[PDB]
């Protein structure tokens, strides 16, 4: 099996950290990483503990979303130490402590999220983490983890959830420009999530707003992903003098 590593592009004025799903890995930020970079735009893009490995249980018994944070923060800095503007981007996992960095941590010019956060009662990823870790298994010729995954997997739900609302109850705190991409089939969160978060962004100097009509949820590797790029790019490029 092979672990996806962080991953980082030189840049020049510009630099974009870009967080992953949850069960994903730096993997999914391959075709945008790679776009910003022949933009002239740096990139980091860490991998979270507890994934990239060929163990599913690492995700719920070395992770947690306080770990993802710290991990997150640091991330941020390391490109607000190089870059004279940094941009933070995630997807539904990535994406929530992107908001929380927007809302808490300096030197940040905008930020957003790729898809919706993880919020209680808004999510279908349990399907979606048994069907990965069964993949996953059955590729690496492992024995079936259902039962484990059942006992961990609501309880980091929960973790997750909670962090989240936090950082929901923290959103009037963003000042800067936020951009908002969500999937328009998405099958792992409900969608109008995106719209109760552009409405909460009520100090946000803007809110930058795009559907992607027929894409499933991860619209960085779908079809939707050149859509997405396009879109990205001309929000940072709107900082520009």
């Amino acid at each position: 099996f092979r672990k996806p590593q962080p991953f980082e592009y030189e840049g020049t004025d510009t630099g974009v950290v870009l967080l992953h799903a949850y069960t994903g890995s730096p993997n999914d930020m391959n075709f945008m990483a790679r776009a910003l970079q022949r933009s002239g735009y740096g990139v980091y893009v860490p991998l979270f503990s507890g994934h990239g490995t060929v163990e599913p249980l690492d995700i719920l018994t070395k992770g947690n979303p306080d770990i993802w944070w710290a991990e997150s923060s640091a991330a941020v800095a390391h490109m607000t130490a190089k870059y004279a503007k940094v941009f933070v981007f995630g997807l539904s996992l990535g994406g929530i402590f992107a908001m929380k960095a927007l809302e808490t941590l300096p030197g940040i010019t905008a930020g957003g999220v790729f898809s919706s956060p993880i919020l209680p009662g808004k999510h279908h990823l349990v399907p979606g983490f048994l069907k990965y870790a069964e993949y996953m298994n059955r590729l690496a010729g492992k024995s079936d983890e259902s039962t484990q995954i059942l006992a961990y997997l609501p309880g980091q739900l929960a973790a997750i959830d909670q962090f989240a609302t936090t950082v929901a109850a923290d959103l009037n705190l963003v000042k800067q420009p936020t951009f908002i991409g969500q999937a328009g089939q998405d099958e792992l969160v409900d969608g109008r999530l995106a719209y109760q978060l552009r409405d909460a962004l009520i100090n946000a100097a803007r809110v930058d707003f795009h559907w992607y009509d027929d894409a499933k949820h991860v619209i960085t590797v779908n079809s939707a992903h050149h859509a997405l790029e396009e879109d990205v790019i001309a929000f940072m490029q709107q900082e520009n003098e």
